[PDB]
C-alpha cells in the first residue's frame, strides 16, 4: 500500500539548522512522519525540540559550527550511538550576504561558500560513510535556490554555493547510488521567512511548504528519483 | 500531521492509457491512496479494473481515442455523472515512432503530436473548465521524458512532443494556478515497459540506480504530485530517472 | 587567421520569413557577410530585396505558405537550381495566437504547431537531404524563444511549439551532426518587434533585429563548427535574472 | 557592415592560463582578430607569445598564481599601464582533481574552488571595476563544463565549481550589463587537452565518449577560437548571462 511508503517510523534524520524557518519546518515535518531527530545548531532549538519532543520524537540537539568540517564525525558519531543508526540527512545550515559585486569582499565570498558549499559536501561525505558502514543505504537532501536557477543580484557567494549545490548533488547521486544513498535537492522559492506578482501561486511560501517534499525525498517513495532538484516555489520558474 | 497530507481518500483521478505499463502503475498507486479512477483506454483495462476494485476502489472503464479532441468534453461529463466529480488528471497514454530523421514520414509526425502533445494539452484544459466549475482547485500531472531534456534519435515527434509538455506544463501552472489548480510532470527514465521493448547495457551501466525502472517507482511521485503534500510544486517536472540526468 | 572563419563569402542561406522584424534583419546580416539569399515568404520582402541587392548579393524570393510541407522540395530544388548549393537555412517564418488556455481553439493550436514546429521539422529535414546530396556539410538555425524556457501566458501553442524546437534541434544535431551539419538555435529575448519588463532586462533595453545579425552569422559560419544541437538566448540577460 | 563587427583591432584581452590547451587557442584566435593578449601563467608561455608576435600583435607576459586575489589588482594595473585599457577577460585558468567522493580530502576541494570558482569570481570583479572607470563597457568570458550540466565523478571540487561558474556568470550580467559588460561563459564538450590525456589512454572508455558525441572526433583548441572571438565582440552584444556549450553535440545527445 503505497501511502506506507510515505511512512518514516523508525527513521533517523539529521537535520542541520533548524531552530527556524525553512529547518524547522522540515524537521517538524520529518518528526511528523515518523523520525526521530538530530538537530546541528549555533542556536539552542528549543522551539523545534518543544514540537518535536510534543510529537513523542527524540530530538538530539548537538550545537555546532557546520563550517568546521573537521568537527562533523563526532556529530554523526554521537547521534549513532544516541539512535543506533542514521538514515536521513537534511543540509539546510546555511547564510547569505548582500553587496553589490563590484563591491563584495573576501568575507562575504568565504564565509558563504564555507556554510552553503563546503560544508554540504564534507557533512554528506560524512554521512555518506555512516550509511555504507550500516548497509541499508540512506537518503540526503540538500537545499538549493532559485538562485541555482537564476542568478539574483548582490549575492554573487550565495549564487555560487547554491548554483554548485545543485550540480554537486548530481554527482553524489552519480557515485554513490551503488551504495543505496539517494541524493537530491529542494529548491524553496521566495519564504516569508528572515516578487509576489511574479508567482503564479500569487503568495509567499511557507516552512509548512517544505514539509511534504522533504518526507516525499526522504522516504521510499521517491527511491528512483536521485541527483535531481524539486523546485516548490508557486511556480516562480514557470512565468 | 504530514501524512494526512498524502492520503487521496474521497478523490477522483482520471487516468489515460492506464491498462498497462506506467499508467497502470500509477492509476494503482492513485487508489491505494485513497482514489476512484476513471480509465480512458483504447484496450479494456482488466487486470487495472481487476487491482483497483480489489482494493474497495471504484473504476470507471472510459474507452476512446484519446486523439480525438472533439470527444474529451464527453469523457469528462461521464465522470461527472457516477462519481460527482474530477480532481485528478494524469496525461500518461502516448506513442512512440522510431524512423532515421531525414526519412521521417507525415504520418509518424502527426500520430505522435496528435497524442503526446495536442491531446494533451485539449485534455488539460476540458478537465481544468471542470475544476473551475467546482470551485475547489485540482491537479494535472503530465508525463515528460528523458528526451524533454535531450534529444534522443531517430523519434523526432516524440522529442518535439515531450519537449512541449515541459513548455506547456509551466504555461498551465502559470495562467491556472489563479483557480487553485497545480500542474506538474514526471519525466520518467528508463522504463521497463511496452515503449521500450548489448545496446541495452550500455543504457543500463548509465543508469546510477543500475536497473530499469518500473511502473511501481511512479507510484510514489504521482501520488505526491496528485496530493496536498505538494501544493507549493507547480509548473514543475521531476525526473523520475534513477539518476539518468545526472550522470 | 579565425577572422576568416566568420566570412559566409560564396554561400547560399534560405530564410523563411524574412520580410521584416527579426527575420529581415538576419536576411540582411548574412547578405552583409557575403551570402546570397533564397527567401520564402507570403508576401514579396520587397524592403529586404532591395537591401540585400543594395550589398551586391543576390535574392530570390519564393512564395509561398511554409506550412504546406509537399511544398518544401520544390522550393528547395528551386534555390539549388538558381545558385547550384543551398548552404545555410534559417527557419524563422512562425505566428503567434493569443487567447486565454482556457478558451484556447483548436484552430490556434494547430495554426501555430503547424508552422512553429511541424514546418520548422520538415523544412530542416528537406534541406538536410540536400546537405547530404552536396557532401560539404551545412547549417540549421532555428528560432526558439523566452518561452522554450518559461511558460509564458495565453499562447499554450506557442510555447509547445517553441520548446519543442529547443527538443527537435537536439535530435537534428544528434542525428546529423556526423557529416559536417550544425543544427542550432537562436532564442531571441524581448525584441522591438513595459517598465515592469524592462526593469527584469539586465541589458535595460530591448533586442534589435540588428542584435540578431552576429549571432545569425556566428552560427552559419565554420566560426561555430564544434556547437551542434545548443540553443543560444539572444536576451539582454533576460534568462539570467 | 556585420564582418566588422566581429573585429577585434584595438582591443586587449586578459587570459588567465594560455600557456598551453585551450586557453593557447582562445589567446591566439583572439590575436587573430587583432587583440593584443596579456597572459597570466605559472610559467612563460613561450609558444604562445611567438605565435602571437608572428600576428603583429602584442604580449605582456605575467607570471602569477591566479588563486591569490590579492594580486589581481596588480595583474589589471599593468594591463592597463602597458596598453592604456583593458577591454576582454578570459577566465580560463582552472585544475582537476580525481579522488573518489567518498574519500574526497579538504586540499582538493580547497585548491580546486579556490582557483575554478573563487578566483574566476574576484579577477572578474578587478576587470569589471576596471571597465566601470574606462567607461566603454567590457567582455568577460568564463569557463564552465559539461560538469555544469552533469554530475560526472570523482570530481566533486570540479563539478562544485563550475556549476557556480554558470550561476556566478548570470549574476555578474544581471548586475552589470547596465554597463555595457557582457558577461557569458563556454562550456567545452569533451576536448583532447591534458585533462582528457588519462581518459583518452584508455581505448575502451575513449570510444565509450567519442561514440556519444554526435559530431564524431573530440573538440580541440581551435574549435574555442570562434566562440571567444564571438563573445569578445560587438557581435554577442545582447547575449548576457549565458553559457554557450561548444561540445560537438554533447548535450544534445
Ligand atoms: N521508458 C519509458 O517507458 C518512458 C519514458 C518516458 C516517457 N514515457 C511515456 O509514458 C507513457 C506510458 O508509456 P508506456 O511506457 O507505459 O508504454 P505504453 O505504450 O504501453 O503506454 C502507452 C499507453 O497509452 C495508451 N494509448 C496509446 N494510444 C492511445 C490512444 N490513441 N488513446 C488512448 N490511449 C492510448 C496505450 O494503450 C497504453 O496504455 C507514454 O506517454 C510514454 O511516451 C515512457
Amino acid at each position: 500500500m503505497i501511502l506506507n511508503s510515505f511512512d518514516l517510523q523508525g527513521k533517523v534524520a539529521l537535520i542541520t539548522g533548524c531552530d527556524t524557518g525553512l529547518g524547522q519546518g522540515m524537521a517538524i515535518g520529518l518528526a511528523q512522519a515518523g523520525c526521530d531527530i538530530v538537530g546541528v545548531n549555533i542556536v539552542e532549538p528549543k522551539d523545534t525540540i518543544e514540537k518535536v519532543t510534543a510529537l513523542g520524537r527524540r530530538f538530539l540537539s548537538l550545537t555546532a559550527d557546520m563550517s568546521n568540517v573537521s568537527g562533523h564525525a563526532e556529530l554523526v558519531e554521537k547521534a549513532v550511538a544516541e539512535f543506533g543508526h542514521v538514515d536521513i540527512l537534511v543540509n539546510n545550515a546555511g547564510i547569505i550576504r548582500r553587496e553589490d559585486a563590484i563591491e563584495f569582499s573576501e568575507k562575504n565570498w568565504d564565509d558563504v561558500m564555507n556554510l552553503n558549499i563546503k560544508s554540504v559536501f564534507f557533512m554528506s561525505q560524512t554521512v555518506a560513510r555512516q550509511f555504507i558502514k550500516q548497509g541499508k543505504g540512506g537518503k540526503i537532501i540538500n537545499i538549493a535556490s532559485m538562485l541555482s536557477f537564476q542568478g539574483g543580484i548582490r549575492v554573487p557567494s550565495y549564487t555560487a554555493s547554491k548554483s554548485a549545490v545543485m550540480g554537486v548533488t548530481r554527482l553524489m547521486a552519480n557515485e554513490w547510488a551503488k551504495h543505496g544513498i539517494n541524493v537530491n535537492a529542494i529548491a524553496p522559492g521566495y519564504m516569508a521567512t528572515n516578487i509576489l506578482d511574479r508567482i503564479p501561486a500569487g503568495r509567499w511560501g511557507l516552512p509548512q511548504d517544505l514539509m511534504g517534499p522533504s518526507v516525499f525525498l526522504a522516504s521510499s517513495a521517491s527511491d528512483y528519483i536521485n541527483g535531481y532538484t524539486i523546485a516548490v516555489d508557486g511556480g516562480w520558474l514557470a512565468r
